[PDB]
């Protein structure tokens, strides 16, 4: 089990001003550290954040968090469940800021809620340095859904933080699961929600991407295919070709018009990954993968995700029989037989 620690700096808070935190299981024989960002949508104004506080309160407050959590999938310490990194130091960071991990604003006389996602990540890193992270060789910042987008927005800032604190030997990398979206045409009649959220949250984006798009256009940096080329840290992208959250935003819930729409979406997703050399993109209708207990079961071209990640590790020391770029070419959901049921 992973054990809860609330942040010693109690000014870095969840939405309601309660302290943020992290769950930790140390592995003293290992120099690998895995820091996982939880997902769970977001809120973007007073009225919809109040609604979230009523029925999704664990995503806005630490007051009701349990003392422990069980690590699953890539967070499991059992080699049978996690062939990739079972001996690593494991960290699960709960999502309690509702800001896609981008916020840097405190509660105040003008602000009913605090949106501190970007500061929460930085404070977790700083406090872990006193608990063994100072000896790491590799820090993998991973995340699913809003947490996958969170990796893209924060991985280079973690790398810059460790350099400035005097730890240039730690190699920072990212693993972004189910956070690679397209700003496409909907099937029936959403970027406005991110534009509004950034202002409400005092949201921050990576500096090189910010300098490209400029004031008022920072929402562009929330889209993987636009922010990825600006990043310097190595990032492995995991994305279903027919992601259910993508389809929900597109108003898809089969005749010719919908058939063409769905096939075009898979082709467009595949196009955006052509120049992403570490990627895993199966032709399945689903959402999230890395913390599911049966994450080992899916394969692309005969290679599982745990294998592809191991081959990525080797490449950062092409490899014979050890591929890292794995994108399905078949054009319809479940054309890959290994898709989840
Ligand atoms: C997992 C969540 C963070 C996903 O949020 C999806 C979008 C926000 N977009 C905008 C978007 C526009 C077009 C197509 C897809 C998404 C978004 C964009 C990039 C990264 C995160 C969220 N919302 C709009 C209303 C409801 C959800
Ligand atoms: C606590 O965090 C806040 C916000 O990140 C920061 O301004 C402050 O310096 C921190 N306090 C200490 C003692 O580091």
């Amino acid at each position: 089990d992973l054990r809860l620690h609330l942040l010693l700096n109690t000014s870095v808070t969840c939405n309601d001003g309660s302290p943020a935190g992290y769950y930790l299981k140390e592995s003293r024989g290992s120099r690998r550290w895995l820091l996982f960002l939880e997902g769970g949508w977001y809120c973007f104004n007073r009225e919809n954040c109040d609604s979230r506080y009523d029925t999704m309160r664990r995503l806005m407050s630490s007051r009701d968090w349990p003392r422990t959590r069980t690590g699953t999938g890539i967070l499991s310490s059992q080699p049978e469940e996690n062939p990739y990194w079972w001996n690593a130091n494991m960290v699960f960071i709960p999502y309690c800021s509702s800001d896609v991990w981008s916020g840097a604003s405190s509660k105040s006389e003008k602000n009913e809620y605090a949106f501190m996602g970007a500061l929460i990540i930085q404070e977790v890193v700083r406090e872990l340095l006193g608990r063994g992270l100072s000896g790491a060789k590799v820090l993998l910042l991973a995340g699913s859904s809003a947490g996958g987008t969170g990796v893209l927005l924060n991985v280079d800032r973690v790398a810059e933080q460790l350099e400035k604190l005097g730890y240039p030997a730690i190699q920072v990398r990212g693993l972004a699961d189910s956070g690679w979206f397209l700003d496409n045409k909907q099937y029936r009649h959403p970027t406005e929600a991110i534009r509004r959220g950034i202002r409400y949250w005092n949201g921050v984006v990576p500096e090189r991407c910010r300098r490209q798009f400029q004031e008022g256009e920072e929402w562009n940096c929330f889209f993987g295919y636009k922010v990825y080329p600006t990043l310097r840290s190595p990032v492995f992208v995991v994305q279903w070709l027919f992601d259910e959250a993508q389809l929900t935003v597109d108003n898809v819930h089969v005749q010719e018009g919908l058939r063409l729409y769905i096939q075009n979406l898979g082709r467009e997703l595949r196009h955006t990954l052509k120049d992403v050399p570490a990627s895993f993109a199966p032709a399945c209708l689903s959402h999230e993968i890395i913390i599911r207990s049966h994450w080992t079961d899916v394969q692309v071209k005969g290679t599982s995700l745990p294998r592809a990640l191991h081959c990525w590790d080797r490449s950062l020391h092409p490899l014979k029989g050890c591929p890292v770029h794995l994108v399905d070419s078949c054009p319809w959901p479940h054309c890959n037989p290994s898709c989840p049921t």
